[PDB]
C-alpha cells in the first residue's frame, strides 16, 4: 500500500480571531505564516499558523467565527492535537500557562509526560518534549529557539470504529504499530515530525461539529504525483474520496473514514512563501484569485485582528 510521513496540518473551527491568534502567536510563539479566507466562505478567516517557514507537520489551521456555534468534541474527529518541543522544555511551558492563567494538568503515557490544557475556544491541546523534529527558530516574545514549539507531535484520534481507523493507518497508510498502552494503540509514521498518532480504543460517544472542535486532519503526500496515487488507492480500497482542490498553499484530497474522522491528503508543495516572501508572509490579506474582484466587499466584512506580543 502507501506511507505518508505524517501530519501535514490540522485543521480547527474557533472563535474570535484576535483571541485565537493571541493564544497561538503570543501564548504558543506560532507564526502565523499565512491569512486568508475560507475557500467556501469568503466572509470568514482562514488562519494558518506554524514553525518560522510553516513547514509540513507544524502548520494548524483555524477558521475563526467569533460567536461560537459550539460543538461537542467525540468520536468521529481528533480529540487532542499533541505539540512537541525540545528536551527540558517542559518546565518553560509549564511557568509559562500559569503565567497566563491556563490551567494544566500532566499525564504519562508511553514512558512519556505530556502537559495537557486546552486554547481559548475548548480545544484539547497536549505538549511533550522529544529531541526528534528541527528547533523552530521563530522567536516571538521569550520563546526562544530552545523552548520553541516545533511543530507537532502528534494527535490523539477519537473513531466511532477504532478496529478499522487502526487497519487504515497501518495497513493502508503505512504507519507502523508502536504498542498498546491503557486505552490506546500507539502508530508512528516515518517522518520526523507530526509522526505519533495514538487512537483511543474505546468509543467515547459521537461528536458534534461546530467552534471548538478539529474539523479534520491531513495527511503528507510528497508532491502531486504522490497525491495522485493516494486518490486512486484509496478510492479502490473503500472509501470516497474528492477530486483534487488547488488551495493554493497545497493541493488537498479529502476523505471520511469509517470510524468517521474526516481525513485530507495535502501535499507538501508548494508551501506559503509563494504568494508573499518567506520573510513577510502571514502579514497580508491573500485571496484565492476568484475572489480578487470582491476584494472590497470581503475585507469591509472582516474583523479587524493584529499579530501582538503579549
Ligand atoms: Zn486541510
Amino acid at each position: 500500500a502507501k506511507k505518508t510521513m505524517g501530519i501535514h496540518h490540522i485543521t480547527a473551527i474557533v472563535g474570535h480571531p484576535q483571541e485565537n491568534t493571541d493564544f497561538y502567536a503570543g501564548v504558543l510563539g506560532l507564526r502565523l505564516v499565512k491569512q486568508t479566507v475560507n475557500f467556501d466562505d469568503p466572509g470568514t478567516y482562514h488562519l494558518y499558523f506554524g514553525n518560522e517557514g510553516g513547514k509540513p507537520g507544524t502548520i494548524i489551521t483555524f477558521f475563526p467565527w467569533a460567536g461560537a456555534r459550539q460543538g461537542v468534541i467525540g468520536d468521529g474527529q481528533v480529540g487532542v492535537t499533541s505539540y512537541v518541543v525540545p528536551k527540558g522544555a517542559m518546565a518553560f511551558w509549564e511557568k509559562r500557562l500559569e503565567k497566563f492563567n491556563v490551567p494544566y494538568t500532566k499525564i504519562e503515557r508511553f514512558g512519556e509526560q505530556y502537559v495537557e490544557f486546552d486554547d481559548p475556544h475548548g480545544l484539547h491541546l497536549e505538549i511533550v518534549e522529544r529531541e526528534e523534529g528541527e528547533a523552530n527558530t521563530w522567536t516571538f516574545g521569550e520563546v526562544t529557539p530552545d523552548v520553541a514549539i516545533k511543530g507537532f507531535g502528534g494527535a490523539t484520534l477519537l473513531s466511532e470504529q477504532p478496529d478499522k481507523t487502526a487497519d487504515l493507518l497501518e495497513n493502508i497508510m503505512g504507519l507502523e504499530r508502536v504498542g498498546k498502552e491503557g486505552d490506546f494503540v500507539r502508530y508512528r509514521s516515518a517522518g520526523d515530525i507530526g509522526n505519533v498518532i495514538d487512537l483511543k480504543l474505546t468509543p467515547i460517544g459521537r461528536g458534534q461539529m461546530g467552534a471548538g472542535t478539529v474539523h479534520h486532519i491531513a495527511w503528507r503526500a510528497n508532491d502531486d504525483e504522490d497525491q495522485l496515487d493516494w486518490q486512486r488507492y484509496i478510492a479502490s480500497h473503500g472509501y470516497g474520496v474528492t477530486p483534487v482542490r488547488d488551495r493554493n498553499y497545497f493541493n488537498a484530497i479529502y476523505f471520511r473514514e469509517h470510524g468517521e474522522i474526516l481525513f485530507e491528503i495535502a501535499t507538501d508543495p508548494p508551501g506559503f512563501a509563494h504568494d508573499e516572501t518567506q520573510e513577510t508572509m502571514g502579514e497580508k490579506l491573500m485571496l484565492p484569485v476568484q475572489y480578487e474582484p470582491h476584494r472590497t466587499q470581503i475585507e469591509q466584512g472582516l474583523l479587524p485582528f493584529e499579530v501582538r506580543e503579549l
